[PDB]
């Protein structure tokens, strides 16, 4: 079976459509995820063409083997899908109905600077191939498009999935190749964030601030220094719910300005001890008071600096 | 082979059967169970027919590829299962009484906030997609549907394995898809969570309250500030236990409230200091022996509180 | 190819044979161990019988597909066996003598209750099921059941590798099935447990006891609650090296009531400390000085009720 | 299907050609990365020659089994690839144009001495063994050698794409093979290095030192032991970003140096008090004001040591 | 095709040869080691022979499936080999010359007691099954077994690779089977044991004997129980490099003897303590400056012992 010969000179159509069935396994560490949906492909080959009168049939259903089918391909995959044809119908006019329910893993690349207020656009790009006989371009059939209502993603907000219309056409090792982007756009959701991460990691640096309404350098150090000691080991407990990026995250900042906020607070109780047991006892308490405000006040503005220059 | 032509206008009945041989690998995460299991299937295909007596033979034996055969497929899979036709056997009316062994990675979602007395119905979705020359529904057979004694699921028990007999029947990518629902139910079991996650978390949480039968800043600010340490490193070493989800569940409240009563203690522990070195030594004893009683009730009442909100 | 017509009423007797080539990849937590044996199957098929004479050989070897021979499958299996097929011999009479070489991943359920002194009797199921045309039963040639010399489980001793001879025939989804059961002991095996887990656990265990011969309640709550922290830090140590289970087992009761003895040094420390500044001295140290001989015999009791209790 | 015959004595050239599609899983630990990508292979096979009058064609596709093809491997993979043949093509003179999508997971040795500076060549080691029959050499066609733009390594920087032109030809077990080196070249990348590794390790470091503002035993104390417990519960925390090798490191190097900084620092302490309990106290301040000046200094100098070392 | 007839009674001589490509991926825990290498074997079989000058040519090529081939397989592999046929030549006489490159999972034992110097010793253990119509025996080629010089296991020096010549033939359920041992000779490696292990662990231990130059039960409870915390958590910090075994290692008898130092050293400052408060400060100060000396040599010693031990 060689492809259909061209009418003109025009280049075949593909018709595509993917419905999700199930999506699952987004690996955030390895910027991935799994799917399994329905391809429909659909295109005219009039040498498979028949008289519904005389053949007796409304449609004619052929094996994979017995036809020429395009050989579709997925760009950003690990391994090439797990296929299995479903249907496979031609009417009278020679246009061919094919469908296959596939399951791949795909790289789609994940932007957590926002984390956990980020949202994601995962894409599954189709490629095909021309050959030397005849070009071949893909299109969209927008009503062959959509996802099952099951369709969940634990942890995100299945916003929505669609097709970009426009296919890119270009060359590549010498043939024709046409690609489509295909999206699936999803938004995060993390009730317990704030209880899992952020308002222990507030109590914790809060009764470092207690070191204010303190004099002994003994019970400060033991407050500032063991306090410290507890928000690294809960960092550590909370390691595995936050992402591990090259880059500076948002959740990642608030947490490298509490280690500032560790040291500063060190510096004041080493000042403050340093004056009160160098005879300046009124400076030690002008400053140690001052704190008492200033920390609190600084400490929300910078994580409205912060909030204002991710969002 | 076509599907069975039909007697009247009526669609094709499957009898379907999932017998669990196996099941393992209930990855609490990924919201996955891995099962090996017979599938049973049965119809009726007249164009098989024969004369036991002519024939010469009872029952004749065909190979997948002789004969009709529907595309029974899962919906709620990672990959398509991993399937051996064990036997193909048709009567002399023409039905024929189809039997393989699958394996299948499924996906059923699990709802932890009541852990660890959480239970779970995991769901095994079978389809069939109708043709062009006929149309096709599931049926259940409830005799052929069942599990080995020796299923095992450690840390659950397996209460019951049953399918919705009233198939879903509706229209998808044009074609008409018969939808069944296997249940397997399940119901979580933890010994050791009073032993391993509740009485040492209560024992460093009380080891704080010790604090109030004390007066000793030095000595108050080193069992608040340790046992909160001492707490945070427990949650590491149980977090394997613990479930890692998105939202709050009833565990995680319990943990949430002890982070709480940290901070309060901590709260008290500064006041009852500050009075003491402000020379109101009157107030500042009355609040830490009001805390005696007023700490462990509250905490009684607050997880009743919980207890009742979950339950 | 059928099954073999029988000469009087009875069932097929296939003679089966496990020898075990490699063990390996015991998994404590999934309840699996991967194997790689030999799979020996016998049964006679008068049909293939022939005259040694006019054959002019004494031994005719056949394809799997040129011959009838048994569907033998395993129970326990996550998915079925990577089987090659090693030689199939038919002696004059129709005696096929059947080999293959496997390696199966395989889910027998574990009990770690006395860890680490524990013993185990991993399962291999043989099943075949029965057709349509004749019964068949499985039978276990005893010399044709062992293990190579050189079979190795890291951290156990394999004790022994037998069939229980008496198959168990039962009926399913209509058919008979005979299953049977291949066991390997094993037995546990941990010297580190004593250099590794109990006796640094013992250590910081009795410094904790070591405010006993104090009276500073500064010194004692940093002896008692900083060996907590040294003792959870510990456990998480040892984590990987200790059983994850849903139930209690005898290392983890060990474990639990150490926490409970710091729980009850607590107590002491600040009841001594309670009476001390309560100005009653006398019962404040009779109490201290008691504690000294009380809680190392208690524990010392309260082990041997556990060992007792467990063993 | 023999090699083709040749003209004279020389040996077959093959024009090769690798295009990355995808590249993924950079294992750090294992040393190995995955990639998909296409292999384009072009050789002149004048057996395959034709008239394209007669034959009335411009060029004709066969199947891989119909004609010959050479088998080329991958020297460091792990398991051979999983390739899938694209197009075959052969001209009028019997120029044959192959071309396959392959993925294989690659080993090519990483070196971490300069992390997190560190740069990256990823070997992908092309042979063919030559036959009795005749000698086969590879060739690299340089245009056929690229990657996609979408070409992603999260924490990396993809800089370059080629091969070595000069292909390494060599006998082995009898036979001459050819050899090609492609290279991918990459460069190291963690803006987040100075604010999640360095800078929290140096205030932690910065803490320690606020012992020598200070005079007490017993605070000091705490302060240094307390923030070395703070300095390995960090290093804890950010074992995963930091490379695992048997080799010592740049960060590596540093981490090491501030393990002697606590060391040292102790020492100081231990000097500062046992001078000032044996009525010395002033060489004890004279030590202790120093170090307050030496240790910054001594740690930004050695810093310089270790930086013009490994740079 | 049937194993070639014998000319007289003699077995058939199977030529083997192991040319290591690659060697990568030994996991120390699981006790497996993979593999990518060159098998060659060679035999005769007279079926095949021919006539150079009436067939044309010196060799003739055949496909695996065309003749007969010897099934070779690996004795301690988990699964049998990704292999993937080379080249088949044979030669007028009937001399098949067999090649395959094969990948495969290994299953050698490991011994850590002398861990970070302990060397291995890992084995390729090849047998042939002897057939009903001829035995079989295998042989070494040594001039075809060797290793590639970029054969590299990081973390290891590779020694060198052969077999023992001598194959052990043998009788296994009624059959002749012939069994030969290839040895991958390997040795450790790890510089950074002494700068990642060691030396962080003696900075540690060294800090909790300064306790011998201070009299305050305060700050020696907080020296050597801090620092006994520093020691489980940086023994957490380098679990990773440590080996995870049954039995006792010589870096894990050194890490349990410095438990001892820490037990030891709690006893003598409970001592101390215990003497200066009841009044026999002679006493007291004569142990706490003999532990000076007493300690460290004591530990030196015991190291010698130690060492002498294992060496």
């Amino acid at each position: 079976v060689s492809p259909p010969p061209p009418i003109a000179d025009e280049p075949l159509t593909v018709n595509t459509g993917i419905y999700l069935i199930e999506c699952y396994s987004l690996d955030d560490k390895a910027e991935t995820f799994k799917v399994n949906a329905f391809l429909s492909l659909s295109w005219k080959d009039r040498r498979l063409a028949f008289d519904p009168v005389r053949s007796g049939v409304r449609v004619k259903t052929y094996e994979p083997e017995a036809i020429w089918i395009p050989e579709i391909r997925f760009v950003n995959v690990e391994n090439a899908r797990d296929a299995d044809v479903v249907d496979i119908s031609v009417s009278p006019d020679g246009t061919v109905q094919y469908l296959e329910r596939f399951s791949a893993r795909v790289l789609s690349p994940l932007d957590f600077r926002r984390y956990p207020f980020d949202s994601q656009t995962l894409h599954i790009y189709l490629i095909v191939r021309s050959v030397d006989t005849r070009n071949i371009v893909l299109a969209v059939d927008l009503e062959k498009v959509g996802k099952n209502d099951d369709v969940f993603l634990t942890g995100w907000d299945i916003e929505s999935f669609t097709a970009v219309v426009k296919p890119a056409n270009f060359a590549l090792e010498d043939r024709l190749e046409s690609k489509l982007d295909y999206q699936l756009r999803i938004s995060r959701c993390y009730f317990s964030y704030i209880p899992n991460i952020i308002l222990p990691m507030l109590f914790i640096l809060f009764i470092s601030w207690t070191a204010f309404w303190s004099t002994s350098y003994e019970a400060n150090v033991t407050l500032v220094v063991s306090t410290l000691i507890a928000h690294i080991a809960f960092n550590i407990l909370v390691e595995t719910n936050l992402p591990k990026t090259p880059y500076m995250t948002y959740t990642g900042a608030i947490i490298f300005m509490i280690y500032l906020f560790y040291f500063v607070a060190v510096i004041e109780v080493t000042v403050q001890h340093y004056l009160k047991v160098e005879s300046q006892p009124a400076r030690a308490a002008s400053i140690t008071r001052a704190s008492r405000i200033a920390f609190p006040v600084v400490f929300l503005l910078a994580n409205i600096i912060l909030a204002f220059l991710f969002f």
